[PDB]
């Protein structure tokens, strides 16, 4: 029952924190990509694949088709599939242990999905904005 405060910045993370898989996917989408472009394709992807269970099952060629032309859509597709399978099948404590998840992924998890945001030191423009704001209004 950790609820990241709503912020004047409306990071999609603030919207998905209640389901780590989605929030994590979201980070693969946003990872070094405009929210301009990534957010519309994210919602179309969650609409079509609303859980890891369904995701891990799909064939990346179709996932890619749907991610086109997001950029490295092939690579992102294969990642999403493999990360979704690992998410369910592996016994993990932090999502950094998972395929496709890096610092951005793991930072986002620990601010929003679990309560560890004081120990986190983001280096993402949007993310720091959340984190600095939340230091102050704390």
């Amino acid at each position: 029952k950790w609820t990241p405060p709503r912020s004047p910045f409306n990071l999609v993370q603030e919207t998905l924190f209640h389901d780590p898989w989605k929030l994590l996917i979201a980070t693969i989408f946003l990872n070094r990509t405009s929210g301009k472009m990534a957010i519309p394709v994210l919602w179309k992807f969650l609409e079509k694949y609303p859980s890891a269970e369904v995701a891990r099952t799909a064939d990346w060629r179709d996932v890619s088709e749907l991610l086109k032309p997001l950029g490295l859509y092939d690579l992102r597709a294969k990642t999403i599939v493999k990360f979704s399978d690992e998410y369910l099948t592996k016994q993990w404590k932090y999502p950094i242990e998972l395929h496709g998840i890096g610092k951005y992924g793991n930072d986002s998890y620990r601010i929003f999905c679990v309560n560890e945001w004081k120990q986190v030191h983001p280096e993402d423009h949007k993310l720091n904005k959340y984190h600095d704001w939340l230091w102050e209004n704390h």
